[PDB]
């Protein structure tokens, strides 16, 4: 036998042009070739347009957008599963339109993880909701029959039940006969270790039940089932890979002896690119297992949209020849391709791991179908698609040979390979239903759904007459012509998101196990208090260097900025090093941090450019100009804290030094060394040793320099007791009234409605609240959630928070720090001492030995419970009736701060009234509520939240700054 | 003389009174007041609060 | 709106420019030409805020930032 | 005054826009300083001691004109 | 060009709509003898609908004494 | 729909009515109007048009009376 091949590491992002310069050439067919192709593409279209009808058809046929079908089709689940058909017909007929629209969408979704929260109108109700919108867009009469129409695809293209036993069983042949389709199971993202039990039994049951009903043939002619690795595991990631080994192999394994004695065909799917590598080595050490001998239906699909999908087509050979097995490689070309671009970009990639032109996916494709087809008979290739022009081209490069098959997802493709079907006899096609529970068909429909209602889709276009069949027939190499045009225009790389305004900072993939260990392996590579007469003193010189500094032109200040975030970033693994040290921060946390130090130098240069640059003309009398500028006040003293003892230190600096201020910087007593680190680099950057000083010490030394009467501005992040002493030591002067600017925290809610997707919210409450500690001033504190599903919510959140490991910050698998110090420790337990007395506990998390607080969560019966900032991994909950909306908006203005509200629904008039209602700084819909990327969440909020300027947006320069006009009379020239 | 001073208003060779509104911001520092400058494009921002609003439209 | 009350505050203080300036001169003890030139400051008040008004609070400033997400 | 100071004194109001003496602008800022609410803005026009500098290449009848408009 | 743009199978169903338009709508005939017998109504009932009658610009004289005893 | 809302409602009913000599010269001018697309029906039966874009009166389209005439 050949040797197993190593973990699967090819180059992440490479250049699509140098990608092209291969393909182009190769994509060459002959004229006899091109021509059959063209003749069983245009059949196959023909048959498509003859005209069951599908998901697409209802999307064009109504104008709906994604957010609506998504909406009817819910309704139309709910209303299969009355028991009395006639009771969902009087339904339709006489509420649904009439009114109640918002209960009705709520309700219809609530269904789907509480099946008891929906059993079964004043008229003029103003028509709101996605439903009342579609009532006024549309009419309630074509409401109700679209949702007739979403009826007949629920019940025909899906198997479904409150409980994978009741799809199994609706699902189920008559004894003795064969399933006529394959089952693509529900389920994806175990939240909880419940949730990865659930979908390994799910599985189990549906090979038990396509397994006795399987037929007499032999493979390739037997059901096959599709499962997901991230559905088998709550925390499915490249950082969590060493217990991913330990604890998904074997129940992975578990699975496929059991497909295996019924001789099945077992797939594993593909999910997101930084899934790639782990899922490999996962489907590797399994396929190793001998208990797999002797068995041909072990595979995996493969996305060609991937510029490394023809490396993944190698290692999987290798890997059949290496333990010389047969294997079934489904060919597909991908479902997460906007997934794939926003994460690139917000991850700040040297590129993207997908092609960003359809045409060069579909070249790929075929060019890996080529590939596939010169690997049989060991590798028995599945060509997934519903594209006419694909299949014809793949079909003509077998040059009609068996050994293959295509397949399809029921509700798509049927025309298609019916006349497929007609006019080639030995083909075989494999149809898939989706089968599994309603707790996991939102989170399927929300990504079915978009494939559905793309504008490049081919089955959307097929299917539109105002199409004609010429254009469905372009060859990919054909719109691509040339190498230098397989990047598509439009979509920059995440270098160039804000150009040509600035740069942005370089992130890490960390799904790509040489970028995390070079990562790792850089990281691993890396004071004496002032006396009050040294602040004195620091203050006199930066009031020496202040009339310099500030005539010093703006391009230089700006310059002296851009160049300290090209030495952060050039540095970034001393500095990511220090906030892990120093810091306790994650490794993620700590490359966020600096990226956003940098993203702060050069973000407040391009603005003072703008700002300080150059003098603003006003309109007036001739003979006579008027010029405005703005000028550096002073000194500013600036406060920084320790939970970001980098970017928020920087931040606040270079953006007083940028206004033309001398700044004398006082960092929080945990994290001076960071901060020494920053001014010396900053110093070396070109910021003048006289204009920058930094003074560490007690809160007695930050006293001292906000008392003193030379300084001309305060700019500060900590408490609000802080911030109102200081803001009485600057009152209390003689002298001028000088600005403060503070940043002071919140008790920040989050708003979760029966239209969100559960599994959303967990996700974004686990990282809202319980990232970095907890230690945000943007974390969720509180959390709303309406009651009919609240159960469903807890659970997750709560089964969520204990898959996050606690422990040693430098170790890549760690999700929780510790706590800064000895005494936050003591402030965080006084309050869950506190809170374990006083409301309910859902999740007390282990904390390990040492400066840790587990994660949290407590209950309370209302929102006054909560009276303070809690600057910990501890969240609070509040369940509410949504007829109670306004009592969940009067407590969040009840306690006075407003800094972060995350709102979660699909509903844009309930999101918007919210928006309208609140005053809060940030607010994030449907995402969590941490990370304000500088430039893009200017971050900063009002009450006790502080005073702002926002950070990191374009009103925050100036009010470093004061005004200046100069009014000549030029009349004697 | 410019470069040197931090005044608010600075008259070149005409009388120092009579600010006109958007020709002359008017306002000054020190012991003179805080601003921003009434009459000029940064007076009403101060009267105000910001707000962001992020929206994940991924789901479409 | 709020920037069209402004401006028809601005209308009828000039409409109404002999009534205040009386009263200027009257309470104020101002001379004519100084209370005729803070009626007109008063309506530049009026108009100029209103015009910056629809500048700053008539919009939303969009963000840059990535696909799939809005920032206002 | 006094009901000045009480309308900014009272906690409810959210900044204060304030156009007079050195001594009574820094008494309400005092009075916002020592609430416990939110830090709220205050906007303060407080006069100056404004000075004129002449030199011997100006017309000396411009400067007259100039300095008793700005004067009286 | 119909069938190059949808497909031949296409074009079938447009048709027999088309044949269903024309059906249901319209009343015909190669006379307007067999229009009127086409549309008439069982003896005894009311047409329930009055008749639009084609015909426009009669280009000769036979074609105004057609139209003419069309009509009546 | 109009019937069921408004009981004393009359509409009369209209067939064309001819032979196949007069159907082409009928069909090219009622294809017109079908097929414009200004046309309500036309705009009424895509669900594209929302109900509230059909419903704007008339005088509000043009506003102002050196509007009437088409621009283009
Ligand atoms: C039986 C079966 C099983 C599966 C899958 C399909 C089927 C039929 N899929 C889904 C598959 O990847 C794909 O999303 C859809 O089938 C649509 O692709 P087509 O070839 O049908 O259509 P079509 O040919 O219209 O191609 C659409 C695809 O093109 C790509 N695309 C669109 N715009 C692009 C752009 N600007 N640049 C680059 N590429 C672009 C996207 O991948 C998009 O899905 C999948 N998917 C997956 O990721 N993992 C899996 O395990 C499976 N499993
Ligand atoms: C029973 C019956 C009998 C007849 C007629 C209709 C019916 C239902 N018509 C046809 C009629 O004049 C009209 O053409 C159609 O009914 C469509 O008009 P609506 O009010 O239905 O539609 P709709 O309200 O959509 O209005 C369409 C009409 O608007 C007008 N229009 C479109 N664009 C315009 C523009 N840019 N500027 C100005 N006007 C514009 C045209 O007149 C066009 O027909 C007719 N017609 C006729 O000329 N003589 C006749 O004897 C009859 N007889
Ligand atoms: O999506 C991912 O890759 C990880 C897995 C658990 C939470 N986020
Ligand atoms: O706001 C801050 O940064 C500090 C740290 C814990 C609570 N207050
Ligand atoms: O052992 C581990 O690594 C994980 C972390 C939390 C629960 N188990
Ligand atoms: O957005 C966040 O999570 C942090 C909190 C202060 C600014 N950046
Ligand atoms: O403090 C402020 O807001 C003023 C306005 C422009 C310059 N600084
Ligand atoms: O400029 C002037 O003379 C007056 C004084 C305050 C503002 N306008
Ligand atoms: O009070 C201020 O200065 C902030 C800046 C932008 C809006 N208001
Ligand atoms: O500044 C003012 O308006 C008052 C008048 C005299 C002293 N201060």
């Amino acid at each position: 036998m050949p040797n197993i091949p190593p973990p699967f590491t090819a180059p992440y992002a490479p250049d699509d042009a140098e990608i092209a310069a291969r393909l182009l050439p190769a994509s060459h067919l002959s004229p006899p070739q091109e021509a059959r192709i063209h003749r069983t593409a245009t059949r196959l279209i023909e048959a498509i347009r003859k005209r069951l009808g599908g998901v697409e058809d209802m999307l064009r046929e109504f104008a709906l957008s994604t957010k609506e079908g998504l909406a009817l089709m819910v309704l139309a689940e709910a209303l299969l599963r009355v028991p009395d058909a006639r009771t969902a017909d009087q339904f339709i007929e006489d509420k649904l339109g009439e009114g109640d629209f918002i209960h009705h969408e709520t309700k219809s979704t609530a269904f789907l993880v509480n099946a008891s929260a929906w059993a079964l109108i004043q008229p003029g109700e103003t028509p709101d909701g996605t439903i009342g919108r579609l009532v006024k867009r549309l009419g309630a009469p074509a409401v109700r029959t679209a949702t007739r129409q979403a009826m007949r695809l629920m019940g025909n293209h899906f198997v479904l039940g409150e409980t994978i036993e009741q799809a199994l069983e609706r699902g189920k042949p008559r004894s003795g006969q064969k399933t006529r389709y394959s089952f693509d199971m529900l389920g994806e993202g175990a939240r909880t270790a419940a949730d990865a039990r659930r979908y390994f039994d799910a599985y189990a049951s549906a090979i038990e039940t396509i397994g006795k009903a399987a037929g007499n043939h032999a493979l390739p002619d037997r059901p096959g089932i599709s499962v997901k690795l991230s559905a088998l595991h709550p925390r499915f990631e490249a950082i969590s890979r060493a217990r991913v080994m330990v604890e998904l192999v074997p129940q992975l394994l578990d699975l496929a002896q059991r497909a295996k004695a019924h001789d099945l065909n077992f797939t594993v799917d593909a999910e997101e690119a930084d899934r790639l590598e782990l899922s490999l080595d996962v489907i590797a050490a399994t396929l190793a297992d001998p208990s797999l001998k002797g068995w041909d239906g072990f595979g995996l699909a493969i996305q060609a949209y991937q510029k490394r999908a023809s490396a993944v087509i190698d290692y999987v050979d290798a890997l059949a020849r290496a333990h010389d097995r047969k294997l079934m490689v489904r060919l597909v070309k991908g479902a997460y391709w906007d997934t794939e671009i926003k994460r690139a970009q917000e991850r700040g990639l040297d590129g993207y791991p997908v092609f960003t032109r359809k045409a060069m996916t579909d070249l790929n494709y075929v060019a890996c179908a080529s590939k596939l087809l010169a690997l049989r008979p060991r590798i028995f290739p599945q060509f997934a698609t519903h594209n006419a022009l694909t299949v014809a081209t793949v079909l003509e490069m077998a040059e009609g040979s068996s050994g293959f098959e295509f397949q399809r997802l029921h509700g798509m493709g049927e025309a298609l390979y019916e006349q497929l079907a007609k006019d080639h006899a030995d083909i075989a096609y494999r149809t898939y239903a989706p089968v599994g529970s309603h707790r996991d068909l939102l989170a399927y429909l929300v990504r079915r759904l978009l494939e559905n209602g793309a504008n490049s889709s081919f089955v959307a276009q097929a299917a539109d007459y105002r199409v004609p069949v010429p254009a469905l027939l372009q060859r990919p190499a054909d719109a691509i012509v040339r190498p230098q045009a397989a990047a598509h225009p439009r979509i920059p790389l995440p270098c160039d998101l804000f150009a040509p305004e600035r740069r942005n900072s370089r992130g890490v993939e960390f799904g790509a196990r040489t970028a995390l260990d070079q990562l790792l392996t850089d990281v691993k590579a890396e004071i004496a208090d002032a006396t009050p007469d040294q602040a004195h003193a620091a203050v006199a010189a930066a009031r020496a260097g202040f009339a310099g500094w500030s005539r010093t032109p703006a391009g230089i200040r700006a310059a002296a900025l851009e160049q300290a975030a090209h030495l952060l970033e050039s540095r970034s693994a001393h500095f990511i090093a220090l906030l892990q040290r120093e810091g306790g921060k994650t490794l993620d946390d700590a490359l966020s941090e600096l990226r956003e130090a940098a993203d702060f130098c050069r973000y407040y240069a391009a603005q003072g450019r703008k700002l300080f640059g150059s003098e603003t003309a006003m309109p007036g009398p001739t003979g006579e100009s008027n010029a405005l500028t703005m000028r550096g006040r002073g000194v500013f003293v600036a406060i920084s804290p320790w939970n970001f003892p980098l970017a928020i230190f920087l931040g606040q600096v270079t953006a007083a030094l940028m206004a033309g201020n001398s700044v004398v910087a006082k960092p929080a007593e945990q994290t001076p060394r960071i901060a020494r680190e920053a001014v010396a680099l900053l110093h070396e950057a070109g910021i003048p040793k006289s204009a920058l000083y930094l003074v560490t010490g007690d809160g007695r030394i930050g006293a001292a320099l906000t008392a003193h009467p030379d300084i001309a501005g305060v700019v500060f992040t900590g408490s609000t007791e802080v911030a109102r002493s200081i803001n009485r030591a600057l009152a209390a002067k003689d002298g001028p009234i000088v600005p403060l600017i503070a940043e002071t925290g919140g008790i920040n809610a989050m708003i979760a409605d029966a239209t969100a997707l559960p599994e959303q919210v967990a996700d974004d409450v686990v990282t809202s609240a319980f990232r970095s500690a907890g230690q945000r001033a943007s974390a969720l504190r509180l959390l709303f959630v309406q009651e009919d599903v609240a159960d469903r919510m807890i659970e997750m959140v709560a089964g969520a928070a204990r898959e996050l490991k606690i422990g040693d910050p430098s170790d890549v698998a760690t999700h929780v720090g510790p706590v800064i110090d000895v005494e936050a420790k003591q402030r965080l337990d006084a309050h869950i001492a506190r809170m374990k007395t006083e409301a309910r506990l859902h999740f007390a998390g282990p904390a390990p030995e040492g400066c840790f607080v587990a994660p949290h969560i407590f209950e309370l019966t209302e929102a006054g419970q909560l009276t303070e900032e809690v600057f910990g991994p501890i969240l609070h909950v509040v369940r509410y009736r949504p007829e109670n909306l306004e009592r969940v908006l009067r407590a969040i203005e009840r306690t006075g701060y407003g800094l972060t509200l995350g709102v979660h629904s699909r509903i844009d008039d309930s999101i918007e009234a919210i928006i309208d209602r609140v005053q809060v700084g940030n607010i994030y819909v449907n995402r969590n509520m941490i990370g304000a990327v500088v430039g893009v969440q200017p971050f900063g909020g009002n009450g006790l939240s502080g005073t702002g300027p926002k950070a990191g947006g374009p009103h925050y320069l100036a009010r470093f700054a004061t005004e200046q006009t100069v009014t000549i009379n030029t009349a004697a020239a």
